[PDB]
Formats: C-alpha cells, sequence, structure tokens
C-alpha cells in the first residue's frame, strides 16, 4: 500500500513513534498515552492508588495523591510518625496518632507533654 509514517505529520498523536505496516501502521506509544494512534490520555487514578481517604490527580503518564493530614507517600500509604522526635517528658508514653499524639504520663505529671510536675503538691 503506503506508508503512512513518510507521508508528513506524524500519524500517532502524543509523539508517539510510527511503525509502517503492509496495508496499515502502528504507534508506539509515550507513556500515559493509550489507543491505536495514542488519542486517548490513560486515567492513572482508575485503580483507585490514592489510599486513606486521599485525592487523586490524573496527569500525564502518572497519578499523584493528595493526602489527608497526617497521611504521605506517594499512594498516602504512610502514617506520619509524630512520636519520631520523642516528645514526651518525664518517662511518658508516646502514642501515635493521625496528625497527632497522645503522651500516657506516668503518676505525678500531667498536661500535653508531661510537662506539669504535680509530685511537689
Ligand atoms: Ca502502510
Ligand atoms: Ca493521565
Ligand atoms: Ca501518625
Amino acid at each position: 500500500d503506503v506508508d503512512e509514517c513518510s507521508l508528513g505529520a506524524n500519524p500517532c498523536e502524543h509523539a508517539g513513534k510510527c511503525i509502517n505496516t503492509l496495508g496499515s501502521f502502528e504507534c508506539q506509544c509515550l507513556q500515559g498515552y493509550t489507543g491505536p494512534r495514542c488519542e486517548i490520555d490513560v486515567n492513572e487514578c482508575v485503580s483507585n492508588p490514592c489510599q486513606n481517604d486521599a485525592s487523586c490527580l490524573d496527569q500525564i503518564g502518572e497519578f499523584q495523591c493528595i493526602c489527608m493530614p497526617g497521611y504521605e507517600g506517594v499512594h498516602c500509604e504512610v502514617n506520619t510518625d509524630e512520636c519520631a522526635s520523642s516528645p514526651c517528658l518525664h518517662n511518658g508514653r508516646c502514642l501515635d496518632k493521625i496528625n497527632e499524639f497522645q503522651c500516657e504520663c506516668p503518676t505525678g505529671f500531667t498536661g500535653h507533654l508531661c510537662q506539669v510536675d504535680l509530685h511537689h503538691i
């Protein structure tokens, strides 16, 4: 027949590589594109990749997750460790929460960070 890849413009959309065949042609699409002529912008959010109630952004050849507060990572799969800096004073036990921490203060200590000494009273 004809070499559709040699007529002038690339018959493959979105800079796909045109490969000639006898009787037709084929397109080798760049990441994020699909269809016989790469016409379609793939929806990278279609498989629900964003975890923990994150918002998914469908972009060119990728998705981006917008995490709920307290979450991080590409899929918002990481619950940020708020206990990392050891915030509890006087032997308080740190419990990691969502965008927060809890200190389990020993007897005689109170306050968010176990700051208040009550032993003298
Ligand atoms: Ca052809
Ligand atoms: Ca896309
Ligand atoms: Ca946390």
